[PDB]
């Protein structure tokens, strides 16, 4: 058995060297898994956000490595006052699956990590938190299911550890996730199917139509957390949507603290993330808050999206 | 704070009367249930369901309370040997949800608790296993997510137990589950669409049309595990269905290991279960491992279901 | 493995062949070690007297097989209203060894069972409580220490069971304790020398004179906890003293609370328990909290100990 | 709440401001402790010194911060191979009080960390664990009892910190621990009387007389673990003995495993640890295996114990 921290140390090249300082980052992410692991598995015993949301808040903020975060939950950016010689943002999804907690669901957590662009000593600005996906340095998630995992990567692979409640420490249980060579399963919320994009609409009739030669129809999931469907893809294979429509004229999900991240650890897994146009990576930020389509998993289904968006225009 | 045995004491009038007994067979479950747990919990660190399958399957037997036990999982009847003075017998799916185990998503466990019919003292039979759902003196659930629940009932509501890893006990959450007024969720597994009979299709037809007078379109949620969307159903309002196929002409789901149970659950939260044409609970078994369409949750739901099934003939 | 539940019914013989009860009355005590314990492991996270005490009162009574309860703390008994009809009186030292909590030491409750002389239907009065040892049905104790366990005797033998947080259950581990051959350890608070009775000061000097031939000098050890050196003394051998003095002319330990139920332990191990001269378990009850001059362990210790208190009389 | 690893950030001027280091270094000790905590709380469900010797000793070099090791279990010292750069080293006593794990009585681990007086690069030799006790730059322990609790010194102060199994963290419970103004409890092994130190003997006697005014008798309390009649002494007031005798010339406990890291702890909360002679810390080792008398608690009653073999010289 190796422990998160152990394999930090024993991964010394990735994250650019800089071991001692990733090590203090995911302590600060574990440990504020750990608090609202505790929070959430005793829930039956909206506030968990606000909760998971101070939670990660203050931990990031005790380890004296951050400058400052971006919440999904905050409206403006948060600097970390006494921490202005720190060299690290954080973006984040403290509590993603809200329509979970209540309903014994698996929920999670997401983050994003990166270089500040504005010199040390100095307050962290939006500029710091408006980059594009491309330069992140770190990102991963915490899934709280029927048993609490944390899955990151700093640009070699994408590690996966499972916490282990007997011991109070999260393990290695696998060191290189990467998609299988071929998805069957599309997550996706089909009840809002007249509202979507037609290539969307084409790509979903694609996926139920009779072709053993292809593995179709496919396998329909889509369980209402992102992290958890992701997850769950990225380990038997598949495909995760959500397109624009009438609530969402840009998606639902945030380009900066949900798309991101995500889009890093499905490329690092083999995997594709796209706005059904272009690479998610290599959008330049608009705004804090900006909104955007995401399609992402097996390469070779993201790419059917696109095709069919590409001769079905106009939603 | 009450316990789920404390609670079991406090309701006398329910199990007819018959208290000590019902907290002897709750005692194998909920032993069973921390089991499972305790070996999915750490999962990450097919096989599962011959573990869940062996230790409920000896948790009942050591209670020395029960004749005998059909599984899902077993081809015939198990007969317990010097339980023969044993008046219960048990029906259960161990591991409900097999496709969910490696991807960390829900699953649970189900059973099924009926007096039996032949004289004691005697071996049980399948006769005793064949008896329709109406006559179940108990019926219940254990959910396996973030965290992990025990649901049940006797005839006198539906009552469910959160688990306290801090304590370990089951502790009460909620002693009257209700579906919501009216459900706005439809959970279905939406790739098999063209296999679908026309009545179901048009269902589905039907649960995407915008009509903001009647909650539509519905929002979509599909876990895959039959115990997990309909406790989510349970609470929030919806409707599960899994009706028949080419691969399931008389539909997947069991009739007398997941339909009666739930559907004798569905029944006692105020909700409805049905196999798209008459109520599950009175379809008289015909043999063990016999598989029906199932369609539960809120009341309108169904019924809407059933008119569309009407409407629309042949599938 | 085999839990304390399943235990107590494969020894259908024992508690006079009334298993339901024997059940729920251990039932009651194990959920109270839960509680006490969690406030404990945590404490560093008098006081918790009272909570052991309201705990273990509450949970006693939320079975509805008591009717009614004695408490170290308590002055007055405790009748339960509205269990008039229960049968069974219980007494007990919720948590023995205050002194230790604060220091991270072993601390642990101790109860003993009687069966009510009054009619059922009746409200307990003194003389339920005031009934020698030897009509004691039930004794253990629970001991709170790196691993939290259970002991207890009905009559036939002393079972010990160790709680298993991965689980939640108490487990089996022996099923019948024995003091060995012989001890070779004493436990006695020596700082009080020079008050103590002139036969104990003479098997004190005893047990550290040179005599190879019967393992002497003696190994000193002593908790601070009666419960924890009766622990260990039964698995390893030995004897605990607590004799007359200044500041407890007749002993501190409560001879309801405290002797009569390590007395009934010990003997049902093959050791021995006496006030230095009488048996413990035959003396009657003079008052609820009457103290007594307490020796037990190894038969062949307190026999010593006897012997020299009958060679110098007078303390 | 506060953790351990924030703790450390917080006090950046201890352990010579080389913050990044000290947290390697506990992080190696929390995770052996957690390890060994889980095999002892569950003992019950020699062998473990063994286990715990390995655990230490895997941990502490997967840190990759520690140039070697020093076991009371092993009998050279163990150079980690590829650590050469490492410029610490740390002694260990991995399971202090083996007679206590049988017994569900407290036990600990100790650890003492030097810093390494050979040049880098090169391979640690006995001359990096032969140096006094006054060159320590870190000393702790780890007690498991009731709750499992890291206690550990750099030079300010003596920290302790208390394990919640909830949240799988250490938490601080008392930043600054110091003996309370007097000592009322010694802790001897009493049994070994005849063969103690004239002056000692003395020191047992003097304990045991009548004088109010000075808070005596003191009461006599032996664990049989020093670690856990340490951690008493030192929230409560108190002294630890441990003379030479037969068995032991030059006294039971190792000098470089057991004294000086307890000695270092001792004065750092205010008290006083010697050989009945002169200061612990101060004697030059001759051998890694050396013994010494130890006497250690609140600085008078140490005091009090040097003058009586002062006056009382010959053991
Ligand atoms: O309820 P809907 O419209 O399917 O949206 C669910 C999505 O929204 C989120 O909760 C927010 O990002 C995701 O976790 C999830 O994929
Ligand atoms: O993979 P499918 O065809 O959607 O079937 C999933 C269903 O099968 C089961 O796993 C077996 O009953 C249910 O738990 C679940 O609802
Ligand atoms: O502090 P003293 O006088 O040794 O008394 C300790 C004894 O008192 C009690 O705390 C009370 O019974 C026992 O648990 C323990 O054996
Ligand atoms: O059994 P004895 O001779 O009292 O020795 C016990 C002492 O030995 C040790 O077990 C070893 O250092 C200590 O933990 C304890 O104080």
């Amino acid at each position: 058995m190796k422990t998160l921290g152990e394999f930090i140390v024993e991964k010394q090249h990735e994250f650019s060297h800089a071991t001692g300082e990733l090590t203090a980052l995911l302590s600060a992410i574990k440990l504020g898994a750990k608090i609202i692991h505790r929070d959430i598995n005793k829930a039956g015993l909206q506030k968990l956000d606000l909760f998971a949301n101070e939670k990660l808040k203050a931990a990031l903020k005790a380890r004296d490595i951050v400058a400052g975060i971006a919440s999904e939950e905050e409206d403006e950016i948060v600097v970390f006052e006494g921490c202005e010689h720190a060299k690290y943002v954080v973006l984040m999804d403290p509590l993603d699956g809200s329509s979970n907690i209540d309903v014994n669901v698996s929920v999670g957590t997401i983050f994003s990590i990166y270089r500040r662009v504005t010199p040390v000593g100095t307050p962290v600005t939006e500029e710091d938190f408006l980059q594009p996906g491309n330069k992140q340095v770190a990102a991963g998630y915490v899934v709280y299911g029927s048993s609490t995992m944390l899955v990151y990567t700093t640009g070699c692979g994408v590690h996966a550890f499972t916490y282990d409640p007997s011991l109070g420490v999260f393990c290695l249980c696998q060191e290189r996730m990467r998609f299988p060579e071929k998805g069957k399963t599309y997550s996706i919320n089909e009840g809002n199917y007249i509202k979507f994009p037609n290539g969307v609409k084409k790509y979903i009739k694609f996926c139920q139509e009779e072709d053993k030669s292809t593995n179709r129809p496919y396998t329909s999931r889509y369980i209402g957390s992102l992290v958890a469907d992701f997850h769950r893809n990225l380990l038997k294979g598949g495909i995760y949507l959500y397109p624009s429509t009438a609530s969402h004229p840009d998606g639902k999900l945030r380009l900066l603290y949900e798309c991101n991240p995500m889009a890093f650890l499905a490329e690092q897994a083999g995997g594709k993330a796209s706005d059904g146009k272009e690479r998610i990576l290599d959008i330049i930020p608009e705004t804090l808050h900006q909104r955007r389509s995401f399609f992402v998993g097996n390469d070779h289904m993201v790419e059917d999206v696109e095709r069919f968006i590409r001769e079905f225009p106009d939603a």
